[PDB]
């Protein structure tokens, strides 16, 4: 589909078995989700916006269903204020920017 | 243009006759840039981000080139780890995701 900017850019997606809005975002380096169990090791890691930095899990090999398509990557689970799909998954559905 | 998001999207922007880089960023409400002079008065505004808020200078009606696209609008200047292009400015410039 084509998603315009007038809004944020919001989607639902699955999970780890839940269904969770989140904000599609180009500027994001890694996928960031709020408080959730995930399967599998973790190593923990720091990340860094405006405004500073927060200490996240980092999951790696986690299946993301988004728009229909399965996508896996790497999931950041911390204090977020915002669910952040970021380009290391939206490379894998093939978004691209266009104008 | 068609950019996909294997590497962050970076573009040259200009703003004062200076050229800068800047990330393309859906996820952000309003462009943000690092500190540097604007002309006229400027109004307060806090920002949310990853880390936390943060306080800002809002300028507003500013010319701005975008990857050689014009545009003028709303620029907020303040400690952003990277001067990022939001989705006020992308919608002026015509720039959709698509997947
Ligand atoms: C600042 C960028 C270099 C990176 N940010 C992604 C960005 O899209 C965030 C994503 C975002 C969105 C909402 C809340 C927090 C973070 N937006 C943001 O800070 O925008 C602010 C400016 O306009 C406003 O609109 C949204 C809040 C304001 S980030 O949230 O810090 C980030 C950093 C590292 C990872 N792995 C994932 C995300
Ligand atoms: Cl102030
Ligand atoms: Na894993």
């Amino acid at each position: 589909p084509q998603i315009t900017l007038w809004k944020r850019p919001l989607v639902t997606i699955k999970i780890g078995g839940q269904l969770k809005e989140a904000l599609l975002d180009t500027g994001a380096d890694d996928t960031v989700i709020e408080e959730m169990s995930l399967p599998g090791r973790w190593k923990p890691k720091m990340i860094g916006g405006i405004g500073g930095f927060i200490k996240v899990r980092q999951y790696d090999q986690i299946i993301i269903e988004i728009a229909g398509h399965k996508a896996i990557g790497t999931v950041l689970v911390g204090p977020t204020p915002v669910n952040i799909i970021s380009r290391n998954l939206l490379t894998q559905i093939g978004a691209t920017l266009n104008f």
